[PDB]
């Protein structure tokens, strides 16, 4: 079959980052297998193969008449409807083309996410992780003498006055990162990706409605129909001038293809709303450990004004990148602080697995 | 089918270079693949086969006299038209074929590109990229001691006088790279490559428009026409001697594949215009950061008369090639620099981000 | 079909080495595909299949007695020419087989070459690239004091007399390399390879332009014979005594395979004739920059006699390989110097790019 | 077809030996591959398929007494020969079993090749060539302070009595090494399984001989015989007693098969009867140089008695090994030694190409 | 087919270990292939396939009634055998089925030994292999000090009465494997699942045996066979009530699907029989040189009692991968000490070819 190449050539399956989120991955495997899974279905072996069309011809008629009689009329469906008006049965001639059509339009938006932002948030991505992954080596190999002095001192002159100037020295601040994010979060050249590969989905999903709506339900419990020959060359001819009793075979599939293709794409709305709602608001799931670290209390600091950023963007992509086998690491171990105190735990933690 | 071996054999998918640009990549893509899956699509399982032409024969005839008219004017399909000058509808046998030639048409000049422009390409880029790529450890290996002795200094001693020998000695200056760029840009020897490479695109676009003007839109609301048989040993027979409203069964999916073949290529054509009218202007969209490292004004410097060079090809290549995983840095960095000044922030960002 | 295997098991595509020149590449791939490629387009899905031949058998005749005659005459074909002189058509029958036996015979010349000189050639260019990779650290490695001394020196004493004894020195003379080219200079084991496979495919070509003129352009425009069947068992039986009108329904693919096989040759001998005329002088297109390195002038210095030597074969596939990785490098940037004069530029050149 | 993957299963393709000569993969290759690509050709669309055998059924037969009739006579070949002698033509239904059947036999020899012997012959290879990879290091380094001694001699001291004991000191002997080579020359537990894969193709190809000549030859020119179908349930009928005119469809294919299969091994057997030969004498054709290394000498000088050993299988395999990476060296360049005299050049070139 | 995937699902081809021995590798290979090899080949374009049961229905019937009249005793096989005890030939209609039952039984046992003793196998091996490891360097790097001091002694004090305190000290001993290896010893949980992987197979042959002579070899000689029609609504119609002479076509491929099934079990008991008995005795084929070295004496130590044991399994499993690269060594060149004398060449051997 024409939909086997097809699959892999569109669905199918840097060196440590993830470009896509498991629901956009979901979402346009779905949108783009399901027509191409309904079209192998039609036509395929599962479903006993041969002429489309069938025609009850006279018993006068030769088997190459009927089988003329029944072939100049597929690629002329017209029913003479007398419920003189000639009505077109042509959606059961290109139910499959269309099909593939669709499988063409859910492709577009997949390869503007490829062509018009998987570079720039590659490079944004990379830099920021470089950046972030030398703020290790800093919280404890810096902080390391509170602790230390603690023990020789009281509660204002090393955990709440000491604390305070080794926090604002040439080992704690991150000028490049802060700045880098602070001209990043202004930019709006990303965001515009994510809100086009949204919103062409949508339209394709409207414009797939449409054309179900307008052209099918109404040929969808008609099976019968009939047709005329002498309409040329063959009118001066002794025979049958209104053919009788053409029935279409496959209308079961053409209603199976129907009912499936609606369903769901009436699953798949909410999931496509839900991803362009996830843009609308900051994020601060986990900001009350962010605001410790040396190099993560800048991402959290940076939250103002409207969401609408390539910052949002970015901290979205980098959330699902937080880890991968460096941060897949203490950072994901302290879950165990979850409710002066960090007096000792918050640090002992910290310097117990050092690596 | 002939249609899935072909394309694995055409349109199948150094070590760190990229020689095709994405555009181009997409250009030849489709222009290739088009003919293919429309020639698979014409003759596959979507639309059912059987005999392409259908006839009417006399009921006194037997089958294998039916199927002996109706498989003797396939081959010889010629239409005596009335409307006694008799007119040929060879086409209809013709349409795969001329599409598989197509195929290969398109295919001629990229293989031209692969055997006259790569090589040389290939080796101007790597020369040019490890030379480039010394560049890092001589502007913050070298000028850092300009803001280390422009504290104990004032304004004319340490950055309008002093930094005038620093850029003139024997650190700052590549006189290799700047010989062999003077020496390539007097080259004419690779535009020639890229010039015939997009001209055979368009004169094959305007051969196809030509082939589908002068034979197809002829036949093409035709659909009956009437056959000969008794000319030859059979004329000393009694039966019909001018077969009656022969019919072409597949007059669709001509259709189909003429209308799709003209939509493609005239969505194709300003594309390769676009290639074409690439190279018909020097690039100066990021000249203001390149003026100013070691190496890279070199680059800016020669950019004079007209752009029709060898260097102009090179730079095009070596720019998609500047985001390797090295000049994938601090290069990409000097972005948020974009609006004496630089007396600090270019410098600090410089020594801010070594490695 | 069988076309497919074939063209995976036949033209399917050291660790270094290029042992095949492109032309020679484009010339097996041509000469080996295209009668296979004939054979798939002849006997596919791309012209309908069904009965190559067809009778006209009368009326009163079964199906089963129709197809018995029209099926004891393909195996049979053997035309009654009253043009009583009996013809026969056999090549409608031989076409395909002939084809997969071209198929054969222009793969013989191809293994000869990777079984009788393969081995030689790989240790030959292996043993001269590794001598010739140690040239690049003996001219500026050992002639760098040539320019230190030039200055405090003057025209006679330093550049033309002083640079006549450190040529003469244990680290500019290579003796087994100079021992090894002259002993493989006398060789000609090699050359008859090359002779014999490019000589084997023109006698193929002429083979096939005999067959194709001999048998073939006699039956071209015949499309109709006569038959008989009362010939044994079947002689005392009341019918026809001589069958009437059979037909030939695949001459169109017999006319084009025979046009297609004919245009590919004449097109392919002159790529053939030029690939023998090749190796009938000696190459020194870059003699000029050679003659002056440590090693290679030992290359261009034994270019004396016949060129019909191992020698030449050895240089021939040595230029192909001199872009490697490692001769990938100042060799190919000695373009820079084409218009005493090597007093400066020929050694800071040199001095330049060391690595 | 059957015959595709059974290709693969049989005849398709440590980690630096090559434990199979280049002639006997070239005849293992043949020798497998031929049956099987004479089925595919004989059952497959290159050929029209259809029904094997036809008959000429009386008009006042249906269709399904007609199918029953030449269905009931395909199974049960067998002619009523008049020439009431009744001769069986039953090779025509067993073509392609015997086929397959064949390329079983074929297949026996190599798996035994693969299982009583490969294992101790790579242990034999492996050992040995570790042993000779040290000898290289032992001319050279140790051997080289003969010339360094020559000059300040004269002929008798330094090349023709000195040269006497450190050829006798231990570090130009192997011991272990000539006792490995003195056991296994007794040992005669390999050389049994090269005799008997060699018989075993032998003892095949003359009982494939002896099947064409007995079964085939006779029914070769025969292609209509008579049949019977009232001997039994259906004896009790009004209808034909001896079926008339029964004709063979597929001669020319079997015709075409029974040459292609004598052809090929009347052409496979010399080269068989020469690999058997191969080890009736002992190899010397490069002992000149072998009989001069320090290690290499002991492989010569055991060149005594009967040349059917173990000695003689392990030089066979070990030749073809000697140009792996490190014997594809110096080994390999001691070619332009081909006419006291090895005073200097015999050890000029011995230490001029040391790494 | 469906024998095409479930070949490379079923029979389809740590690091260093080999789990399954040639013979049980062999064994399982044949014994899963046959029947997927039978049931390809009996459906399969091999032999012309069709309409496996045919009928000679009355001249009156049409061709849909002689196509229902065959088409309802397929499903239905069931003569009314006169020679009315109706007799039943239903094996015609499940040999394939039953063919692809038998490829999962034979199935069976292989996952068993895949589950149930593979990790512990696979660990044991491990560990000994790893202890094993390290007894190179406790002969030669211990006792090497024997010979240097057996010259200046005699016979008794220095290698029948110094080679035993040598031989009792905190380097030759190895008190873990020893215990290990005792412990393994009384372990009976191993050869539990290598006696149930044989016995299945025997079972799963008597099984086969079973099936094929109780269904089978009844049904044989006979090819005709009567049926009835009218057992229904089709009992009040006015046509032959008992069908007449239904033959089967396909009988010669149900002959030789059987004589082939037979005779390749009948083949291939007695390999697993001797693979049963294989466990049986203790092996001492090599115990002579193990008595000798210093960790291998404990393995021939152990050999008491009863052979059914899990070290006997663990001493086959370990003697094939007894030269796997680093115990493929010297170990395996202990093969020229074959015929006090141990005084000098069993010291020697060992001193010489170190590493």
């Amino acid at each position: 079959s024409l939909a086997h190449t097809a699959a892999e050539y569109m669905l199918s399956d840097l060196k440590g980052l993830r470009l896509e989120l498991p629901l956009d991955r979901i979402v346009k495997f779905v949108a783009v297998g399901s027509p191409l899974l309904l079209m192998s279905l039609a036509f395929a072996q599962e479903f006993s193969s041969g002429s489309p069309i069938s025609c009850f011809s006279p018993s006068n008629f030769s088997i190459r008449q009927a089988a003329y009689v029944d072939s100049s009329c597929w690629d002329s469906l017209l029913h003479h409807k007398q419920d003189d008006k000639m009505k077109s049965l042509w959606p059961h001639k290109a139910l499959p083309y269309s099909l593939l059509a669709l499988a063409l339009l859910m492709y577009l938006p997949v390869l503007l996410w490829q062509y018009a932002a998987v570079p720039a948030l590659s490079s944004d991505l990379l830099f920021i992780i470089s950046e972030l992954d030398k703020s290790y080596n800093r919280s404890i190999r810096l902080v390391q003498h509170m602790l230390k002095i603690r023990q020789k001192s009281s509660d204002p002159y090393v955990f709440w006055n000491e604390l305070e100037k080794a926090r604002k020295e040439r080992y704690f601040e991150f000028p490049l990162l802060e700045r880098y994010l602070a001209c990043k979060q202004r930019s709006h050249s990303l965001v515009a990706t994510y809100l086009l590969r949204n919103s062409l989905l949508l339209i394709f999903t409207s414009a797939t409605y449409l054309y179900l709506g307008h052209f099918h339900l109404d040929v969808f419990f008609q099976e019968e129909f009939s047709c005329s020959i002498k309409t040329g060359l063959l009118s001066d001819e002794t025979h049958v001038p209104n053919l009788i009793t053409c029935r279409l075979t496959s209308l079961s599939i053409f209603q199976i293809v129907s009912l499936s293709s609606v369903a769901i794409y009436t699953i798949l709305v909410p999931v496509i709303i839900y991803n362009l709602t996830r843009l609308c608001r900051w994020d601060k799931r986990l900001l009350s450990v962010y605001e410790m670290l040396p190099a993560f209390d800048l991402l959290s600091r940076k939250m103002l004004g409207c969401p609408i950023n390539d910052l949002n963007v970015i901290l979205l992509f980098l959330r699902a990148n937080i880890s991968e086998l460096i941060s897949f690491s203490w950072l994901s171990v302290l879950c165990v602080l979850k409710d002066n105190i960090d007096t000792v735990v918050d640090f002992m933690t910290l310097l117990a697995g050092l690596e």
